[PDB]
């Protein structure tokens, strides 16, 4: 069946009970824990893909495995093809086993 969101965190790639992302075709989900969060937020919740780690403008570019993700300033030397499909990596992962 077609579903909006990924049954996995995106944090730790294991389902149970994730919170969804908001944004405008975001497919990302989290365990709670996984994020430091204390209780299902309500409202309009974006996760931190969005938000660029070294600083708190809005992201442009993306790791494809975790929600490191980096704007204009900082996408320099941040994202490096992987050797799955490509797809790109920050520093947290091998990028020959991403
Ligand atoms: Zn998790
Ligand atoms: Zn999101
Ligand atoms: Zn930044
Ligand atoms: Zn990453």
């Amino acid at each position: 069946p077609k579903q909006m969101h990924e049954d996995y965190c995106f944090q730790c790639g294991d389902g149970g009970e994730l919170v969804m992302c908001d944004k405008k075709d975001c497919p990302k989900a989290y365990h709670l824990l996984c994020l430091n969060l204390t209780q299902p937020p309500y409202g309009k919740w974006e996760c931190p893909w969005h938000q660029c780690d070294e600083c708190s403008s809005a992201a442009v570019s993306f790791c494809e495995f975790c929600p490191h993700s980096f704007c204009k300033d900082h996408e320099k030397g941040a994202l490096v093809p992987s050797a799955l499909e490509g797809r790109l990596c920050c520093s947290e992962h091998d990028p020959m086993a991403p």
